[PDB]
């Protein structure tokens, strides 16, 4: 994630003919402390993952830190920054690490007293499959200023915000997202499967 | 809503034999400013309404104000207090008013600049079907201290929190809630309908 957003794609990515541009880019703007983003990601994550796998979409994630403050031990910014650290090593590891932070067992309550510290974030990055420069990147706070400026850069102050090809998308169910994507990329292999299993989780 | 919770039931309420106690009480602990509660209510509301209509559950709502602050113009507490004002007049009006505040067109962004003032809340109460003592109840801040103390009283500091017969319920989809309720009250008229239409919204 170079680059304000971390882009997640598979080798099956369906592109616009005559280009290397994805036909459908779903943009997600999220805060790791936001309980609404937690609900969204736990509900939609598998379906988005499947849309990526079959090549139907590129999934771009911009981890903002709008909830960050001393009162939450800077969890919003440290987690977002950690995700960008992880993405530097491996896109696949970012995928697991991003899913991990929004999982019910890990995401901290917004107004609670306990939040993963930097050592815990590094440990979760390790579990996601990467070390490399992550521990230094996290401990040094390499991406703190970056993530703290992201909300202003993309004009997002409510999360999760989703766009489909740049246009605001009023999401509802994962099955409806599959339907929306199919209107753009068509009946590509795996999409009806993605729809049917989205209707059942 | 007497009473920490506003209880919503229909005349079809299935009760424990030898008692006037509902066989299934679903307890909801919510903050009107909480975006997660907005997502939950928009996704689950119709299904809960149907469970109430067919008599499968009593739905008890405790409107906490954990997000309240001057930075949001006290929207959390004023809205919760308004809902209790509305409930004093009519349970049906509370149902509509509660659904109205969580609707996508009305619920304010948590970190935004604009929030319904007391005049707007009174106007929404009117649209929900009631006047009576509501304008005075709201303008006087009759229930502000009450709602500001609710979170501590029920020990809830994360919303939405749901309990089924007093036991914490890790909610997922409205169809799963129907399944859970059916385990308690059985195959009462309308419940399979509620399940099937829950699987489709
Ligand atoms: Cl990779
Ligand atoms: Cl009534």
């Amino acid at each position: 994630g170079p680059g304000d957003a971390v882009r997640v794609t598979s080798s099956k990515l369906v592109t616009q003919p005559g280009t290397s541009n994805p036909k459908a880019v779903v943009s997600f703007y999220e805060d790791f402390l936001c309980p609404a983003c937690g609900i969204f990601e736990r509900g939609f994550g598998p379906t988005v993952s499947k849309l990526v796998d079959i090549g139907a979409v590129a999934a771009d994630y911009t981890m903002v830190a709008i909830l960050d403050s001393a009162s939450n031990q800077h969890y919003s910014s440290r987690a977002a920054a950690a995700a960008y650290c992880v993405a530097d090593e491996s896109i696949e590891a970012f995928r697991r690490f991003h899913a991990a932070l929004f999982s019910k067992d890990i995401q901290p309550a917004e107004l609670g007293k306990d939040f993963p510290d930097n050592a815990r974030l590094i440990e979760l990055a390790r579990e996601a499959g990467v070390v490399g420069k992550v521990p230094d990147c996290i401990n040094s706070g390499k991406y703190i200023e970056k993530v703290d400026g992201l909300a202003a850069a993309v004009n997002v102050h409510a999360t999760p915000t989703v766009r489909v090809n740049g246009t605001e998308y009023e999401w509802s169910t994962p099955a409806a997202l599959v339907a929306k994507i199919k209107e753009i990329v068509g009946d590509v292999p795996g999409i009806d499967s993605a729809a049917a299993t989205a209707t059942s989780a």
